[PDB]
């Protein structure tokens, strides 16, 4: 697509989000760097507003996946970028098990050279002593799948996947994610065949840094479709 | 610092001009709006006094460095916003190679709500046929790093950067820039180390403009100095 | 419009006022300048018959709105300078919410360099320890939209807005005031399209100053109408 | 060592490559996986300029010696996967026999899951029509021992081998290699004794791709170090 | 056939296995090389969980019947290399008398130069203090025919035999061995007449592994089929 | 001895040669059995590079000695027997009268079961149309003695005896033959008492085979050394 | 007949019985000569299982009828000689008077130069103190005839005689022996007609033999045809 061509060198990334959890009114802002070539994203985020009311880890999924690294068989794929530079929204619920729920709205898109995401997030119905307004979650992050299928309706895509997250008790609190995406411009882009990414967060804190924050480092894969050569190396093996 | 505040949403801004070069007098109003945040300016000028004698491309750089967006670990080198509401006073000699220069003197300050730039413009020695005087510039823009030292002897800063002005012929005009910047209050202004800004500009036309004008838009990222983090994300990468 | 030409530099003024409330009969006379370029008025207020019977800030709309900016884009929607030299007319009632009221004429007009603002104003139905009889409003200003309609069967216009007036207990007094302004000549005058003025008010004391008084500084900005050029402004971005 | 975990399953491979070899620029990137459990490595490169400058063979050794299957009993001579995840600079001069030289610097670390190989080469002094240039080798390749030293000084290895490049009148075009591998990070690495990595290539194409691309299969297993037991064998064949 | 082209010289082999008996998970990696010249195979398996949770003699026909020597007059009753190197699976059920059962899964192929033997076990209804469970086997191993006969329906061979594995009181457990073997590839293979492998195996343990292992020295030669010349030297002798 | 008792039934055979006659490079393999209770051997030669370059017969000593039938009253001077299972080298020269010579080495030793018989072979300075080179030996064989003895320097037997080959025009060629055994083990061997074998032996051609080869068949007699009990039986025919 | 030129000189000869009598399993080897020519045989033979379980003498009928000597005049009754070197089968059944049985299968060939005559007997219901299990034989032998006859059902001969054997007591203990040989090849053979045997054995020990052993002298001469010259003599004494 045209628009992948704005991802072959590294692009400043900035982060907003304006939050309403329990009636917790909270904003983030969030800069840093990604690197689609190798699926990277280096960010750090403040909480402008003091204390996050939240655990860091809740907001992770919340707070780029056009910079998710798509193998060259898989260029067709990439709905994220073909939405580039116009942007796309990215839209979720977020169950928790046996808890409330987060209610995104993003817009990612680029504002000349950076590549800025806006969001607003609403979170209902949380428990005040439950993992997340009990702060009981690890200052830490699983690996996940994350599944991409077609949209066509919509002419965007559908995004699944359940989020692990570990509990000091040494529980498991679910977030089940839904999400949608769909372009913002009226230019052609690509819907993709069923797909993942694949992801791999590692989480840690500026020690020179004394606002509320967390810093994050990501890698981000797109798997999941064939590269249709298995019986070429097969063929050359028997040579 | 306590001007920072003043750039937090959408600012308006109008920008005046008066001009002499080589003794043809003109004038230029422009008005539109800056968004520090994402450190852009959209902005449209009139030629109020008829057909501008100059190329409007040679006039971008004299037409707001305090819409720059900063990020977060380099809030302490912004001299522009720290220099507001009061403002600071711009100065510059633009010399063009192997033509004239454009001496500039302009107030950057607030009125109110807007953000005024008013600026006196004089050009000498321009040759006839030149680039400038014959109109032989382009209609476009090319971006650039305008870099930024203290000069503590004035309480201000210096600037320099040379603008690459693409000429009809595939040819390159370029125009050296001097710029010194002081503040006009007596309040506590950042003295910056060394960075840059990174500039990239659009040039259009209004289709429903019959006067003489130029519609522009410029995004400006603060860069150059580190945030620090380079070994803690190393870290992170070895986990 | 013919008028818009009278505005295009400072522009000294002159406020003339005869009032009576539940029967306290006073004047005050006001001197200053006006420069609507910036939408800038500079004014001091003097009650020439002692002490004013009613707090300063409940007289400071009625006490020049031919001095606000207009953007270029809404040139065409500027009723008030449209109207001069001969000038406008402007009757209010100002309703303070469970309080009595002020009926106010004035005649805005030029007399040779001098914009002029002459005025008689009568209150009714005060109560005599409410927020205005007992003084009881703080000494400052809050920052207002005055939204503005045309009159056609008047060949003027229709203004609308709400003033808020900070009281020493914490509690806000509502000011809501119907305006209406026609023109005193026969030339033609503009019938805006709906449209704003944001307004933005400090008020002191000249230190030097035996009178009461009032000092006051008042930035008027036209709004509310659309450039048009949104749209061109994302194309150049998809450039 | 600690790095030997990170090579017990499939590892994704990304290899890029910026080439100028007699001033002719150009650009390869390659994908695929190594599994070092069986020395295997399975990749498809692809010439992103257009057309590949030199012929696809002499650039099989630029374009992942952590993927050697080492057998358990040297195990402690791997110093290629000790290095990871931080990795080594893997540095040669390729001296082809009567023609010019490659000098070739590659970085190979982990970005997250990924094994990346990146490397850039200068190639100077070659014969317009010789070999290299002429494009007068065979698309196939050669079975070699690969020969390392431990190379105490630079904390790292010495390597050296000779290939053996078929050429289409059925001579043989021999590129010496001279190569130097460094450790990035500071963490320790396994200096080993002498031993070899005997290696076999198969060359081929992808039916479906019109980029001028390589699709290779190699196999690479560490020798050349005795397991010490063949005097127990010999004992268990007199019972 | 052209598969025994790839055994006429020494071949190094790999053994992996990944076991469950009882709920008992285990692996195992095995190394050393095979001369099918002389039916040799040189062997060191570890146990790579720990202790392994059944005794070794058990697992030893489970840990490469391609390295038969087969006599001159029946090569073409060598399925196991005509199915090289794409490979076989082989599959066995082994019923232990008045004990439990294991199922195996292997595929034996080669990976460039390696022969390579993956093996899935699954032991169930074993008794707890049983000759296996209860670790009551002698650390020997006796000598056996392993009978072979083609199995046309399944383009493959059927094998069938009896382990005797001395017990520390002096009685025998019996291990039934039914085995499957077809062609991973679609390639022509030898289906034999009715013949046997016979077999004789030493174990033993490396005085320097601190690991829990097993060294296996084993001949296998292929014997049951007349060369036909049982006349031919009578006649000889009759001279 | 020990290794006498590896002898006692019948065992398997195989014979390995590499060649090399005035730079005609060969190879042989053979298999068969023998029966030293019966001083038997039995076995087939097929030349597996295609031509034999020089007559079979010239080759036949060179093709098993621990085979040799020795009576029970001179058991104690089998060398061949007390050497395995580790083996012995046997070495020799080969002169042709008027023509060229072989020079050989070999090793004799048991891999399991199997009895093998390692040989290379150099002949050099034949005349090309000698009996050799000129394939006038006829395809038949006479019977020898080989004598032995001692030797005790190199803890081993000296050997001698010549080979008489018939010629197509009834003249004999002689071969003489020199040749030393050592063992290649460290264990106490038998150092013989001077004695012979005798040797008869019968060359034949399989009809089923197409390859160039020679079927062998030979008795082998240790002889040489009394009994002793001449005397007892004269005693005996006295009664 | 053509087998008769094989035993003109001194021959050597190999005997092997394996033995089972009353269950008690015993072997014996046998070596040394046979001259038939003079009819003569001296052999020694050893029990290789330790003590023989019968008496030495029993077995002396056991233990090479192709020896006898053959008068000119009956070369043509000689049956054994006239089957070599193919051989013959030797079946006897032995009744022991009021004791056991001997039943005996023996293959008398020609293994290249050496005579052999493998043996395999199986005796039952012998009195466990009768002459034979009680060891009450005197160690000596009487000299028979053995009486031939053609069987040419069989294509071979029968023969009986009765052995006499001396017990310590001074009784003889009689063993019937019943016999049958038939060839093993399918040449022709001579089927006498109605001779014997006229045998004369002795028996001793070697002084050097320390296993239990059996030193046995025997000359057999075959007689009972006249040569047909008694009227010839007669004439001759007349002259």
């Amino acid at each position: 697509s045209k628009g992948e061509e704005l991802f072959t060198g590294v692009v400043p990334i900035l982060v907003e989000l304006d939050g309403d959890v329990n009636g917790h009114k909270f904003s983030v802002s969030g800069e840093g760097e990604g690197d689609a070539t190798y699926g990277k994203l280096t960010l750090k985020f403040i909480c402008t507003t003091g204390k996050l009311p939240v655990p860091w880890p809740t907001l992770v999924t919340t707070f780029l996946q056009c910079f998710a690294r798509y193998p060259d068989h898989m260029k067709q794929h990439d709905f994220f970028k073909s939405a580039m530079p116009e942007g796309y929204v990215q839209e979720r619920t977020i169950f928790f098990k046996d808890d409330g729920n987060y209610k995104t709205r993003a817009e990612v898109k680029f504002e000349g050279d950076t590549l800025v995401n806006r969001i607003e997030l609403k979170g209902i119905d949380f428990k005040e002593d439950g993992n997340i307004l009990g702060h009981k979650l690890e200052y830490n992050y699983n690996s996940h799948n994350v599944y991409i299928m077609a949209d066509k309706q919509k002419n965007g895509i559908k995004v699944n996947f359940k989020i692990r997250h570990n509990i000091e008790d040494g529980s498991v609190q679910l977030a089940d994610h839904y999400q949608q995406n769909t372009p913002i411009g009226d230019g052609p882009v690509l819907l993709p065949d069923n797909h993942y990414l694949s992801t791999q967060s590692a989480l840690s804190k500026d020690p020179n840094e004394k606002r509320d924050h967390m810093v994050l480092l990501e890698f981000v894969t797109a798997a999941g479709i064939t590269h249709g050569m298995d019986e070429l190396y097969k063929a050359m093996a028997k040579e």
